Formats: C-alpha cells, structure tokens, sequence
C-alpha cells in the first residue's frame, strides 16, 4: 500500500551523463555508444542568444573544441554534426557503460524521469509529465541543460527527453533526442508562449483508481454520467476531453476495483464542481494528473 | 527555477541490491563488502509472524538455507548472524560495486530517497521523510522488504532506512542499517500505535521559502510573529514547536530572500488560520513538510 511520484531508477542514466564544454559555455550530454548528444546552444554566448545563426555559429568550431569530460577522463572528439537542435559529437570511445537503448517521442499527458545534472554529475531524480502544451514543469537551474528524461521497460532505456531552455514563465522546454523540439518553442532567448495548458484528465482518473486501490474511498459516489456529459465539465474546467480511448486504457484499473469508468467519471465531475472541501486524496489536495493509467499499475503491481 | 520533490540519483544504491531467500520467503537484501543485510522477518512463515521467535528461529536456519542472488549470480554465504532486526549474510565475494558509505541513524523530520525493490530488482525512487512519529508515508508492496533509504554527500552514501512492514494503518516501519526500528514498532504482525503524527514545521518553513525563491510570494504579509506566539498557533494545528535551533537552521534561507525568519512564520500562521482560500504554492494544495532546509538550498543550488 501507499503512493508516490515515483522515478525510475536513474543508474542506467547517470552512467550516460558527461559534461560538454565549448568555448565558455558548460552543459551537460548523454554518452550512448561513440556518441555525445548535447543541446546545440552549447556553441553560444550571451550575445548569441538572442537571434543565433547556429549553422555559421558551428562553422567556427571544429572537434578539438568540443570538450568531453565522463567523469575524470577526458573523450577525444573525431566528428561533429548539427541534428535540428541537438548537437552529435562522434568520440572515438563507445561508452563501456551504454544500457540497451531506444529514442522515442512521446505524446502529451505521457509521464518519465529526469535525471537533472550539472557539470555532468547527477544531482537528482523526479517523476514529470510533458503537458498537453508540451512543457514540462521541471526543477532544473543554469548548466542543467543536457539533462535527459527517459522511461524504462525492464532493461532498455527510451530516452524522450532533453531539456534545453526554461521559458521566461518558470516552464521548461526541450527536444526528443533527434533535437525537435516539444511544442512549438525555438532555442533563441526571445518572448515564447506556452498554449493554454489542461489537465491530463485520463491521468486524473488513474489516480483516482489508485486512491481507492489504496483505501481513500471518499469521494466516490452513488453516481454515474456519460461521456458526453462529463466532456461538458471537463471543457469548463480545462480538461482535456475524455475519448473511447482514454476509457479503454483505464479498463485494467476498472476491472481490478470493480468501478466502472463512467461511474469514476461522475465522481471526478462532483470533484470539480464541488472541490476537495478541505480533504485529501492521496495526500493531496489537488487533483494529480501525472500519473498514467500505465504508472498506476506498475506502481500498484510493483514492476521492476 | 522550479521545484519538484527530488530524490537522489539512485545508481550506487541498485549497484547493492540483491534477494534473498530462506525457505518460501524472498526479500531484499543490501550487498555492501562481504555481508548482505536484510530484515530478520525473511525465516519466518504465515504462521510464524504472530509472536516469531526469532532466536529459535534462526537456530533452525544454516548459511546454505539462505540463497542469495545478485541479478542472476549465486552469493556462497560462509556466515549468519542477527543484529537486532536485521540479518548479516557473509558472503565470500566483495560486491565490486560497493561505493563509499556510512550507516547513520537520522532524526525525525530528516528527509531520504527510497528505493524501492522486488525479488533484488529496483522499480523505483522516491524521495520521504521520517515522521515526527518515526513511521513513513511510503509506496511499497508485499517483496519491497530489504528495501533502503539512504542520503548520498558527493560519492557517499548514508544508508539510514531499511524497510519491514507495513503497519494496518498502511504506513510504513523499518530499522536503521544496525536493526534498531525508528519508533516503539516490533517485527510481529500485531496491532501497532504509530504516535500522532505532526507537521514538521521546519521544513513547511523552508518549503515557503523555496516558494518565494521560486516566484510564489502571494502568501507573503505585513506582519511579524514571535517564537512563543507562532508557537501557539502551532500547537493548535498539530505543528512541531519551532525552536531557535530550527530558526537558526534556516539562517540561510532568510539571508538569501531577505526574510527574517518571524515574518516567514507570521505567513505560516496566516496560511494556517485562513487556509490557501483556492490557491496553491509550489504547485501544491496543502503545506509541503518533506523538504528539509539543506534541500531546499541543495535543490536551489544544484548541488551534484
Ligand atoms: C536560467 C537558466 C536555465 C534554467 C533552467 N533551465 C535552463 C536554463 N538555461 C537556459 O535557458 C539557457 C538559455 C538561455 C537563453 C536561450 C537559450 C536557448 F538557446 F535554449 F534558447 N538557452
Ligand atoms: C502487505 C505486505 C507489505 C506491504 C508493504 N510493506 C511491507 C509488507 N510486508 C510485511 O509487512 C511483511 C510482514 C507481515 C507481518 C509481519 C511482519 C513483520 F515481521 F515485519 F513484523 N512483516
């Protein structure tokens, strides 16, 4: 029993990280195989910046000033090359510490780990969510750029996430690991709007499964709705609207604890339109959406 | 900028992680040197767990009836003793990946990462803190027992946290790494008092600064407090009294934001008396008491 944000275990990360630096500026990247992934406003400068031409800006760098650092010792750098917004610094060396590894993009409303790092060294490890406007509200600082956010399933890494900017709101934003950005941000220090961002509503409902998995019942009621009708709420409460999908994938979590989604449905409804009235679900007095459907079954399952 | 519930990256810690086996039973196990540590509960059976007689019990067990696997190798054990609640394994090997670590029993209010295993294999991390009652608001399941908490200073881990059972309140109670349990908890499967549980008040305090840090200052007011007044309040709210000790402790945190500690305070006791009326801080409902103040500076620092 009990429920946490819970991140993966980051030992398959930390042995990726190293520290890249080129000319005065000092990022992080992830070592897999030869190659040195890293976010390509490493090539910048504080003018820079604000309007960088990045395909002039990396004509004047060459291998050599591309320095890697894993650790203590020191990669040698045999190639360079510009990705969309990340940079691939080919190194002569395949990392001895490389985990079985995918590049995926995930969809808005999924959730992964970060592991944040400064100067290449980890520093910590939380559960996020890409929101449904393609930022994540993360916890990073200057030289945490680099840091990646993956998932993993059993032994092999999917990297999704490289953080690159925080936008002049307080939210981050970064690219996949082929350097596309999430959402429609640019890396140039300019005025740069996040979309109205909702609520993961399937998120919500999974939660909602795992508060009565584990003994909050409370809130549930002796009513039911439709998907129709609660698509009505959820549109004046910036939700996003629930599909046959959304519902399909929350059958496991139906089926284990007998409440029938639509009935779970009318329960979130009574939350929204009611509020908490000063009560807990989970230890929380807000409706957590950053858990998948997927989270709530590993978690209550305990999948290792 | 941002602030999340961080825990330390995990790697040193999965690099220890082992199961162990005696009779039906499988649990985890922590491989540091030659001795693997695990809860004493692994000799017991279904039966047993009533009033277990652990001296007798183990009289019954030998070091070939203790199988202990790390990943898919097989550990010879070549000694076995008891130290309060834990199990001391002897092993013949030397865990290769044994990092610079300590044994330290922490205080209530002091904060850990988790991580939570089954069958020797890491699902998860998660970052807690002990309550004032010496019980955790953990995630754990039937297997995640060996499961360790532990802090990490540059390259050494501090093992504090080992865990044991889960109390029918479905908090959870565990030893330091000596077998000694945080709290009046026994090893039996009885009905157990966890204590009242209070809000650790130095850490709501450090959690409103990091708040401020962070953009969040709406709670900020015009007024000031003293120790015996905001005192007052908090025993009403089932608060830990603040001491100077704990003002002193967030020193920094006041010289970084420029706010004395007593106006910090008088905000506290204004959010207490008058709730958060609708809003959130940190992107929380509720007053966050699982940040101490060295994480809050830690986490506003970057330190790696
Ligand atoms: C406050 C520093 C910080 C904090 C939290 N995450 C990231 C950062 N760093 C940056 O955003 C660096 C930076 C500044 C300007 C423009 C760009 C861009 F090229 F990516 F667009 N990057
Ligand atoms: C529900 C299983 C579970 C879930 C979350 N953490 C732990 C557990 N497991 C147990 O508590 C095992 C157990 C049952 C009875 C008595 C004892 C004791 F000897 F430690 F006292 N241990």
């Amino acid at each position: 029993s009990g429920f946490r944000k819970m991140a993966f275990p980051s030992g398959k990360v930390e042995g990726c990280m190293v520290q890249v630096t080129c000319g005065t500026t000092t990022l992080n990247g992830l070592w897999l195989d030869d190659v040195v992934y890293c976010p390509r406003h490493v090539i910048c400068t504080s003018e820079d910046m604000l309007n960088p031409n990045y395909e002039d800006l990396l004509i004047r760098k060459s291998n050599h000033n591309f320095l890697v650092q894993a650790g203590n010792v020191q990669l040698r750098v045999i190639g360079h090359s510009m990705q969309n917004c990340v940079l691939k610094l080919k190194v002569d060396t395949a990392n001895p510490k490389t985990p079985k590894y995918k590049f995926v993009r995930i969809q808005p409303g999924q959730t992964f780990s970060v592991l944040a790092c400064y100067n290449g060294s980890p520093s910590g490890v939380y559960q996020c969510a890409m929101r449904p406007n393609f930022t994540i509200k993360g916890s990073f600082l200057n030289g945490s750029c680099g840091s990646v956010g993956f998932n993993i399933d059993y032994d092999c890494v999917s990297f999704c996430y490289m953080h690159h900017m925080e936008l002049p709101t307080g939210v981050h934003a970064g690219t996949d690991l082929e350097g596309n950005f999430y959402g429609p941000f640019v890396d140039r220090q300019t005025a740069q709007a996040a979309g109205t961002d909702t609520t993961i509503t399937v998120n919500v409902l999974a939660w909602l499964y795992a508060a009565v998995i584990n003994g909050d019942r409370w809130f549930l009621n002796r009513f039911t709705t439709t998907l129709n009708d609660f698509n009505l709420v959820a549109m004046k409460y910036n939700y996003e609207p629930l599909t046959q999908d959304h519902v399909d994938i929350l059958g496991p979590l139906s089926a284990q604890t007998g409440i029938a989604v639509l009935d779970m449905c009318a329960s979130l409804k009574e939350l929204l339109q009611n509020g908490m009235n000063g009560r807990t679900i989970l230890g929380s007095a807000l409706l957590e959406d950053e858990f998948t459907p997927f989270d709530v079954v590993r978690q209550c399952s305990g999948v290792t």
